[PDB]
C-alpha cells in the first residue's frame, strides 16, 4: 500500500536528450529518429528576446550555426526548419535509442512526467499536472528549456510538453511538440500573465478514492448530493466544474471502493465547507489535485511498462 | 525557479532490474556484473513465512530452482549464496548495462529515489527519506520486493535500499544491499512495530531555505535563538535534535541566502508554536522534511549527472 507522487521511469527519454547551441545560447533538444526538436528562441540573442522576428532570424542562420551534441558525440545538422515555436534540426544520424513514441496535446488536468535537463543531461524527474490556466508548477532554471514532459503507455512514449519560459509568479509555460503553446503565451519577453487558476476537481476526487483504498476513511459521510448542487459549492471555492464525463471516468474507482461518485462529491463538499480540522488525508493537510483517476488506478494496481 | 520533490533519472537502474522466480514466488532482482541480488524470502512458501529457517531452506535449493529473467532473456544461475537477508545468485553472463555503482548504508534523514518494479519491470520512480525510525513511507504492492532505492553521484549509482516488507501502518521496511535491515525488523511474518517516528529537523530547515530561495519569505522574523533553546522546543513537537553537525551542513544554504542558521531556527520555532495561520510555504500547509540540505542545493543550482 501507500500513495506517492510517482513519475514514469525516464530511461527511454534520457536516451533522447541532446544539447543544442546556437551562438552563445545553449538549451536542450529532443533527438528522435533523424530530427532534433528544441525551442526556437535558441536562435535569439539576449537582446532579441524583447520582440524577435523568428522568421527573419532563422533565415540568417545556416545549418552549421547549430551545434548539436549527444553526450560527447557531435551530430551534423543537414537541415533546419521552424514549426510554430519549435526548431526542427535534421541530422545525419538517426538516434539508435529512439523509443516508440507519439506527440500528443494533453488537456488541462492531465498529468505527465518532466525530465529536467541542463546541457543535454538529466538533472531529475518529477510528476505534475497541466493546470486549468495552461501553466505548470515546475522546477526549472536557466538552461532548462527544451526539457520535455511525457507519459508512457506500455512501450510508447507520448511526448506532450517542451519547456520554454517562466512567468513572474514562478509558473512555467511551454508548448506541445508541434510547437504550439499551452495557453495564451508567446515566446518573447513581453509582459504576460497566466490568468485564473482553479483546482482540478476530478483529480481531487480521484485522490480521495486513493485515500480510501489506502485506509483513510474519516471523511466519508452519510450525506449525498446532486451533480448540479455539488458544482454550486465547487464554483464558490474556485474548483473546476465536474462534468458527467468526469463522473464516468471516476466510475472504475467508484466500483472498486463501493463509494458512488456523488457520495464522494458529498464528502468533498463537506471538506470544502468545514475544512479538515487539523486532520490529514494521505499525509496531506490540503486537497491534492495532481493525480488523475488513471494515475490512481495505475499506482494502486501496479501497472508496469 | 520552483521547488519539486525530484527523483533521480532512473535509466541506469532500469537496466539492472530482473525478475527472480523460486517456486511460485516472484519478486525483483538487481543484476550487477555477474550477480543478481534479491530478497531471500523468495525461497519461502506462503506457509514458511511465519518463522522460516532460511539456512535450512536455502540448503534444499539447487541452482536451477531459481528462474532469473532479464526481459525475455533467460539467465543461467551457476551459484547461489546468502548474505544476511539477501540472496546472491551467480549468473553466467555479466550485465552489459552495469553502471558504475557502490553499495552504501544511509543514515536516518537522508533521501533516495525508489524505482518501484513488478516482475522485473519499472512501474514508477519517486523520492523519499529514511525516517528516523528506519522505515520509509513508500508505495509498494505485492510483488514489489527487490525494488531498490538509490542516489546518483555524477556517474556512480549508490544503491542504499532493497524493499522487503510492509508493516501494518502502511509503512515500509527493507535492507541495504549487504542484506541488513534498516531498523529492528526481521524478514518473517511475526508481529513487529516501527517505533516512535519524529520529524527530520535539519531537512525542514533545508526546505525553509529552499522557500526563501524561491521567494517565500513571510516566516522570517526578527527573533533569534540559541541551539539548546531551539532543541527544547523541537523536542516538545517531536522533532529530532539539531546538532552542530547539522548546523555546519546547513552552512552553504545560510551563506547563499544571508540567513544565519540560528535565525532560521528561530523562524521554525515560531512556526511550531503558532502554526502557519492558514498560510502555505512552497504550496504546503505542513512543514516538509523529505529534502536534505544537499537536495536543495542540487535542485536550486541545477546539478546534472
Ligand atoms: C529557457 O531555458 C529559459 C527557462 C526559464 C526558466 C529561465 N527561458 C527563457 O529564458 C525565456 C526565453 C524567452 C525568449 C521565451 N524567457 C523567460 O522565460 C523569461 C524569464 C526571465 C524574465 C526570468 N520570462 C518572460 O519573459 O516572461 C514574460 C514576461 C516578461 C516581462 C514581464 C512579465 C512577464
Ligand atoms: C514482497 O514483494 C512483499 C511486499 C509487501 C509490500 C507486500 N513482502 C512480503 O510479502 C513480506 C514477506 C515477509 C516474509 C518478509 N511480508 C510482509 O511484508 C507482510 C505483509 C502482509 C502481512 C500484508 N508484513 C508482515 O509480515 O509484517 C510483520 C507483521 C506480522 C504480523 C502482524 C504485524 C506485523
Ligand atoms: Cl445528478
Ligand atoms: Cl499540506
Ligand atoms: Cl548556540
Ligand atoms: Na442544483
Ligand atoms: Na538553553
Amino acid at each position: 500500500s501507500g500513495f506517492r507522487k510517482m513519475a514514469f521511469p525516464s530511461g527511454k527519454v534520457e536516451g533522447c536528450m541532446v544539447q543544442v547551441t546556437c551562438g552563445t545560447t545553449t538549451l536542450n533538444g529532443l533527438w528522435l529518429d533523424d530530427v532534433v526538436y528544441c525551442p526556437r528562441h535558441v536562435i535569439c540573442t539576449s537582446e532579441d528576446m524583447l520582440n524577435p522576428n523568428y522568421e527573419d532570424l532563422l533565415i540568417r542562420k545556416s545549418n552549421h550555426n547549430f551545434l548539436v551534441q549527444a553526450g560527447n558525440v557531435q551530430l551534423r545538422v543537414i537541415g533546419h526548419s521552424m514549426q510554430n515555436c519549435v526548431l526542427k534540426l535534421k541530422v545525419d544520424t538517426a538516434n539508435p535509442k529512439t523509443p516508440k513514441y507519439k506527440f500528443v496535446r494533453i488537456q488541462p488536468g492531465q498529468t505527465f512526467s518532466v525530465l529536467a535537463c541542463y546541457n543535454g543531461s538529466p538533472s531529475g524527474v518529477y510528476q505534475c499536472a497541466m493546470r486549468p490556466n495552461f501553466t505548470i508548477k515546475g522546477s526549472f532554471l536557466n538552461g532548462s528549456c527544451g526539457s520535455v514532459g511525457f507519459n508512457i503507455d506500455y512501450d510508447c512514449v507520448s511526448f506532450c510538453y517542451m519547456h520554454h519560459m517562466e512567468l513572474p509568479t514562478g509558473v512555467h509555460a511551454g508548448t506541445d511538440l508541434e510547437g504550439n503553446f499551452y495557453g495564451p503565451f508567446v515566446d518573447r519577453q513581453t509582459a504576460q500573465a497566466a490568468g485564473t487558476d482553479t483546482t482540478i476537481t476530478v483529480n481531487v476526487l480521484a485522490w480521495l478514492y486513493a485515500a480510501v483504498i489506502n485506509g483513510d476513511r474519516w471523511f466519508l459521510n452519510r450525506f449525498t448530493t446532486t451533480l448540479n448542487d455539488f458544482n454550486l459549492v465547487a464554483m464558490k471555492y474556485n474548483y473546476e466544474p465536474l462534468t458527467q464525463d468526469h463522473v464516468d471516468i471516476l466510475g472504475p474507482l467508484s466500483a472498486q471502493t463501493g463509494i458512488a461518485v456523488l457520495d464522494m462529491c458529498a464528502s468533498l463538499k463537506e471538506l470544502l465547507q468545514n475544512g479538515m480540522n487539523g486532520r490529514t488525508i494521505l499525509g496531506s493537510a490540503l486537497l491534492e489535485d495532481e493525480f488523475t483517476p488513471f494515475d490512481v488506478v495505475r499506482q494502486c494496481s501496479g501497472v508496469t511498462f
